């Protein structure tokens, strides 16, 4: 079948990419980075995120695989020594597929633009103070004033969400988690403080109070959005598909990264 | 149909209970606290928890209702002034049912005992230091040493789970959340720190390291368990059923309790 | 004696400033914003911070006073109705002086520049990831990677330091507190997590690892510093002097702002 | 001079204690556990705490030393291999003294009892809910409701205080820090949340609201106090004296215990 391989760009990843292509050359596998069915990432989770956004238009027909040349990543969970055995099983068919939820971000101005996040999406202020009204299902919830907010996917809870005090959430749960960035709480300003976990079809809407310019990030991508009228968060109907060949539980993957 | 009413025990709740019984006396409704189909709680969330555990053997045929004489509770979300209108709709049939997940706790000795929690279940030490090995799906995760642990239901996240830094989780998500109580983290002792959210069929197992006596709590109930071999946590197959007559969203109920 | 008054710039503060000047016109008081001995701030704590930095060169001969037209500030702790009684006591001499510690920030390039902070000083990254080596008294302590750091004065602990989880510290303690901004902690990156309180003569030094550009803030002021070789933090030998006329304890001032 | 040595009680500590006594036998040193001037602790920080409370009546004439047979302690900061060199310098006189602050706890009933803490003192509830009014310098500050409170010494900030989110505070600062244990914060109950650092002569007073029984701890010691009218916290006028022979900074001691 059709496949493609992306690389971190260093000596270790580039020369491992060529060995897998040569190994695939001994099989009925066609290299194609236009319409691939298998996308292989070699490097780190940052390299994997680039491979995801590079093909975020054909998610429902691509099975992603990650090989970490450095340390164990949550998406790149295949050691380089296991790459030769990876080429064989990936060629003989016969492998399962696992899917993770994604976050959909919509930004309205005064043309509406939408984005797709595998880790999280954050909103910060462009210079001045960050003040937004938080609306959950057309109901005003709180007037947040702090450094920013962060809406995370399940698999993204181990990333930026974790540093903000958020909970680690198993990827089989179709949900999204919102966390606070150094919120202000006194007599006049009051926020919830706690992280919030929203199920599918729950729409969280951020709306400006004074300044209408925001620095919005989607995974590694981050651009200053001007004259923002609304930012909408919701669990996307799209899902990212992984190719599994063995048992590597999520909590087992959490233990190796943070415990030992 | 058959119904029963429990009361906090003060002047305000007892005399409101008699007015509802008299109002039910004008309908085809039979008072019965043996096999009731409608359980009405008047007082606070503490009174509601007693009504839940009083009939936790007939959950699948009881619709719970809560009336708060004090402040707004998350389970007692009906003002006393709305009690007269509550008697009418509850008698003419025609009402929906909403269900919340529950937590199943199993304790093994050396006879196994099981419990059911609507809020959360906590484990603390009987005097000495608290040290337990945490096992997730037969896989060792961490050796916890601190004050204790807390496994919370979705609707219980707004209670003890919130005070421990846990995330607020919508009740439509069939899950359970584990939080830490003043954990120790240095060079030799390392825990995850973050709250963990487990889906259905995930079994979290606590196992003793030295002391085998623990102070285990299930909602308000708490008893010292002796010679404990294992404590097992999992999302229960049972669900608590509420009777709804209007729209009172969970996040709307969170806003009124913590924001204003 | 010589005095000057600064204003927030709105109707309430400007017209209260003129009434105090007219009240001072009935006394042996000379208005002078070149070499004043009494600096009066009318507005909020933000207006007070501007009055402090406007005369941070003559701290040891100025007694600051704050009048809050809005809500109670920690530096502007005089209600506008008490302004007439403030003019009288301020003219008849006979008032005490209280002093608060300050933070000294030094930035080295490759000309060294120094700053003075009444609240706190923060370091963030200019776009890329924030990675700095933390050095305490010429000893390497940790390699921090996160969103940034914040070194706070005692009176500044109730501001940005509080939102980052820092401790509230009484101003009579000559110290400085450092807090973390969404730090990363896994197997390879490890920080202390806890806030650190340093006494006088303790020098905390931040040093770059890769990117040498940082966004450094001192109270409201914040500018991008290019080609930074070192940032040094230490409790300044200078102190800000307040004029007191009554008893308004710090914890009493904390209670009114955050409790009720 | 007069000296005594206490031991953890295992093979490693008991047989190291006898070697130091034999080494002291070659000098003008008299073993005496009645009126010693040098107290040597061999084991861990727990063994050191017992040595402190064993002689807390003669603090101003005792220089404490700690030898850790296990891992590096904050009070036992001498490796067992350095014990032979410790006997020589300790005999030839010529060593400096460093002093750490202590916490004074007073409990009133209806006879007043006082205690001395090197690490911290905690208050918890005897079964029922924990509710106390917090009073700072005869001024009501907050009505706390949670699991308990913890007042820590400077050197105790690295212990229980750290697990509760408290700040790490250098021992040269004569202060005390109060932290919260899973406090409740909603519409009706509001606490400060942040840790509080009090200087000398500041008196923090806890007073019961309903239940007058409390489980009070002082370092390892903890006893149930009945019919409590007041608990008073303040920085003690007494100080614990250490004998130093080299440079081992506090932050350097923090780095080795928590970073590497
Ligand atoms: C760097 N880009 C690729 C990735 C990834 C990733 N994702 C992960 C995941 N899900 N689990 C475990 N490691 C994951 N990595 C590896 C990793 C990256 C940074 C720090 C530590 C690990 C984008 C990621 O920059 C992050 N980030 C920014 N500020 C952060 C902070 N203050 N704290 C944690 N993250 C932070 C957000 O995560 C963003 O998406
Ligand atoms: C008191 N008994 C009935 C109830 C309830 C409830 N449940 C609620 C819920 N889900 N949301 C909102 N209010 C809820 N209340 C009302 C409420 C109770 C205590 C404090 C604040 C509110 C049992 C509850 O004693 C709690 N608890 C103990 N130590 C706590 C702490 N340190 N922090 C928050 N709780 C704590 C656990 O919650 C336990 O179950
Ligand atoms: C706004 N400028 C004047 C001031 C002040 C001040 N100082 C105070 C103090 N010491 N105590 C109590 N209120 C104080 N105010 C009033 C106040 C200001 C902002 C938010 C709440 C209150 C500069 C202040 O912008 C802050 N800031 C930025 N991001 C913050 C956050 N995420 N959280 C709290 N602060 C934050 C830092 O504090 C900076 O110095
Ligand atoms: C065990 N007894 C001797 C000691 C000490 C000490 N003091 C230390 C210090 N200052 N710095 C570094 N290590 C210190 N140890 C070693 C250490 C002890 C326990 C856990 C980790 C280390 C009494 C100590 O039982 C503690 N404790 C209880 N519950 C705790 C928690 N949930 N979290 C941290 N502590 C907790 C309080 O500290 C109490 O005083």
């Amino acid at each position: 079948m059709k496949y493609m391989i992306t690389s971190k760009g260093d000596e270790k990843s580039d020369l491992l990419r060529l060995n897998m292509i040569a190994g695939f050359g001994e099989y009925d596998m066609e290299y194609d980075d236009v319409e691939p069915e298998i996308v292989i990432s070699i490097g780190g989770d940052g390299t994997f995120l680039s491979a995801f956004h590079q093909y975020e238009e054909r998610l429902d027909e691509i099975a992603f695989i990650g090989i970490h040349t450095g340390h164990l990543g949550f998406y790149a969970d295949w050691r380089p020594a296991e790459a030769d055995k990876l080429v064989k099983l990936l060629a003989k068919g016969e492998y399962q597929k696992v899917s993770y939820p994604l976050l959909k971000t919509t930004v309205k101005y005064g043309k509406e633009a939408t984005y797709l996040a595998l880790n999280e999406s954050t909103v910060k202020s462009s210079g001045g103070p960050f003040v937004v009204d938080v609306v959950i299902n057309d109901i005003h919830f709180e007037r947040f004033r702090g450094d920013g907010l962060c809406m995370s996917t399940p698999s993204g809870t181990t990333a930026y969400n974790k540093s903000l005090g958020g909970a680690l959430m198993h990827p089989s749960i179709e949900a999204m988690q919102l966390t606070e960035m150094a919120s202000i709480n006194n007599r006049v300003y009051r926020t919830i403080g706690s992280p919030l976990v929203f199920p599918k079809h729950h729409v969280v809407s951020l709306q400006p109070v004074n300044d209408k310019d925001f620095q919005i990030s989607v995974d590694h991508l981050s651009i200053l959005h001007r004259d923002v009228q609304e930012i909408r968060y919701e669990v996307s109907a799209k899902k990212i598909h992984f190719a599994r060949f063995r048992s590597f539980p999520f909590w087992r993957r959490v233990h190796d990264s943070f415990i030992e």
